[PDB]
């Protein structure tokens, strides 16, 4: 009869109680939304907070609406996600239920990828790079735990070495942020696999190391506006035991999703995001793009997980961008079903 509506509802319930242990089931895909709090500006123009997250996996959007006759009312729309962080959640907290549970996956010899997605000024970079910033952001934290996991009994007889790469994608091709924005070439041989020629891998033996690389890169990404907010940032943690690659973790700081003549470039951002969504969806089982081309191998393997973190500015003034972001997340999530 209406099984299609039934399934989507069941789905909504299954996710609505949410046992954070969601564990050794098989969860290749993780979707989490995160409301930031209102900043100073927004508070000064006395902007309205239209987001509420009453439970750990239920976000509500109090979108404002006018009746044809000008009457005011609210369309309290409710969404659900594996995990729903409020404005009080610190990075570490967010990091714990998102990026953390994936580290192990690179050690088990898998490939992981965590994505920061949302409108511009929502939080993506503040979450990935750090609130100067680094060391508090997910790149750092994730690094920290990669070492703590390497000198581990179980992972000691592995003899692995830790490597890190930092690059940005902006309108076609790649630019290494660790080799002075040196533009790089992307090739695809005659079987499925892509390769970014010239990407610089830096050996790291300490969290303080990876934090140096992070500052350097972020330094060559925000100095020279609002471009950073129009490029894809991608930090990689790689594990080699000499020979091939053991495991790989791709942390990606996406460009505004809310994105004339040259501004038409937003079409490249939108193709990528549409590409991403389909690759991710392919995982739980389409007009290529640079981004999804570079991270191709991290979606095709069977031993590969990924966590999407949808950032959200709570201001009423961003309501329509919020809804956009949520909607996009919704489709990413119901990929596990
Ligand atoms: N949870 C948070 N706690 C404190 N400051 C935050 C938080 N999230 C975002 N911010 C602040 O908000 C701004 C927007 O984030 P970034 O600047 O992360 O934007 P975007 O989502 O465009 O990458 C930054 O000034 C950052 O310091
Ligand atoms: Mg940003």
């Amino acid at each position: 009869p209406n099984w299609e509506f039934a399934r989507m509802i069941k789905e909504f319930r299954v996710t609505m109680e949410c046992s954070p242990l969601t564990p050794i089931e098989e969860h290749r895909i993780c979707v989490c939304v995160r409301k930031r709090p209102l900043n100073k500006q927004e508070l000064a123009k006395k902007e309205i907070d239209v987001i509420s997250v009453p439970s750990k996996c239920l976000l509500l959007v109090h979108e404002p609406k006018l009746k044809v006759d000008l009457t005011k009312y609210l369309e309290n729309q409710a969404f659900c996600f594996d995990f729903a962080f409020d404005e009080t959640a610190s990075n570490e907290v967010v990091y714990r239920f998102t990026a953390r549970p994936l580290v192990q996956t690179i050690f088990e010899g898998g490939k992981a990828t965590c994505f920061a997605y949302g409108q511009t000024g929502s939080g993506k970079t503040h979450t990935m790079g750090g609130d100067q910033n680094a060391s508090k952001g997910i790149y750092a934290m994730a690094s920290r735990d990669v070492f703590l996991l390497k000198n581990q009994p179980r992972y000691r007889n592995l003899n692995l070495e830790v490597y890190v790469t930092f690059f940005e994608i902006y309108n076609g091709k790649v630019f290494d942020l660790l080799n002075k924005k040196a533009k790089l070439r992307v090739l695809e041989d005659s079987r499925q696999q892509v390769q970014v020629v010239g990407l610089q891998e830096y050996l790291v033996t300490c969290a303080d190391d990876v934090i140096k690389m992070i500052n350097m890169g972020s330094a060559c990404r925000t100095s020279g506006n609002s471009n950073s907010s129009r490029s894809h940032a991608c930090f990689q943690i790689l594990l080699r035991t000499k020979g091939r690659l053991h495991g790989k973790f791709s942390l990606v700081d996406l460009a505004g999703n809310e994105r004339r003549q040259t501004r038409m470039e937003g079409a490249e951002i939108n193709k990528s995001l549409l590409a991403l969504k389909e690759c991710i969806r392919a995982l739980g089982q389409f007009r290529e793009s640079k981004l999804t081309q570079v991270l191709r191998d991290s979606f095709i393997g069977e031993n590969s997980r990924t966590c999407m973190i949808a950032m959200i500015s709570p201001g009423i003034s961003s309501c329509e961008y919020t809804l956009n972001t949520l909607r996009y997340a919704d489709r990413v999530k119901e990929l596990s079903h």
